């Protein structure tokens, strides 16, 4: 059930009229496609086929952890976990605070425009703060833009300095381009979304 | 016929009084005793034992000969050869030169304490100039005066810097010590009899 009732809640009835209300989910949906593709395929071999030329025990484990803390698709993962976040948290606080206030005042607008497009003017807000929060990190925490084809890794119990090798080291950058691209394009689509809220307050 | 034979014209009928004569000799008996002990004992392992931890083909080879360019027990060899040959070319000098003037002008001692006992002055120069020449090597080539249990190998087709390990390091030293202390000792005697000869002239 993962992507289909998201958007049950997700694309929601009649909210805005901007041209970048739908934009911004059918990435948020392409987005998750192109990690759903990544992910079992491209990352398997992350751990087994990185090879240290050393024959020290220790080395190889420490090589890869000193190296991937937390890999690329489980960033990835985060990524699209922690942004999914507020684009749910809303969609739950609409579906729930409307199906209330609708059955309870019925028997015995200027809230639902008060409540839920402020609450949703901060998630855009939130959205926003997540999507760079990671594109920070992915960006910090990852030696540069992209990963080499070896490493020199220092870790402990390696002797001295020794090498190792990634797996399609280019194969991963390519899908760390088109994700980090992505990940830029739907931080614009959410700060217009912001700004627009911003122009008419 | 290794030792036997060079004491026959080595240890020669009646040319000094000194008590290092014999001394120096008995010496290189036991020198040649002590290396006839270590050479096919505690070297076989110099290059079978030597591991190198890391997994690049060309390094290890290259690690011992970087670091064993002419192995302890070969040099020890040239030292006893060497130093040898002054000690026998002297011996082939007389039983030649005094197996020959005297067979000659029988049918038809000036120039044997002359001509011998001038060579042979010169030969003790040349003992311990080859005595010393090693002795120098010995201690020049060989990164101090022993020999560490790892060596940290830089040789070319290893990974940076590598680990290797020696064989017995410690009994390979031991034997170092005595056959360099002895080949000080043995350049002593050959120097008090270049003393000797340079007192009386």
């Amino acid at each position: 059930d993962w992507g289909t009732l998201q958007t049950i809640l997700g694309g929601v009835n009649k909210h805005s009229t901007s041209i970048g209300k739908i934009w911004l989910t059918v990435l948020f949906i392409f987005r998750i496609m192109i990690l759903v593709v990544a992910a079992k395929e491209v990352w398997g071999d992350e751990q087994a086929d990185f090879v240290c030329n050393t024959l020290q025990p220790g080395c190889k484990n420490v090589c890869y952890d000193h190296y991937f803390p937390i890999s690329h698709i489980r960033l990835w993962a985060l990524q699209l976990i922690f942004v999914s976040t507020p684009a749910l948290l809303v969609a739950m606080h609409v579906a729930y605070r409307r199906h209330e206030k609708k059955r309870k005042f019925i028997k015995g607008k200027v809230r639902i425009e008060g409540s839920l497009w402020w609450t949703y003017t901060s998630s855009i807000f939130f959205r926003v703060i997540f999507e760079a929060a990671f594109m920070y990190v992915f960006y910090v925490m990852y030696d540069g833009f992209s990963m080499q084809r070896l490493v020199k890794c220092n870790a402990w119990p390696c002797p001295n300095t020794v090498d190792c090798f990634v797996s399609r080291p280019t194969e991963k950058t390519v899908f760390t381009v088109f994700m980090i691209a992505v990940s830029g394009i739907c931080i614009l689509l959410n700060v217009t979304e912001l700004c627009y809220l911003l122009i008419r307050y």
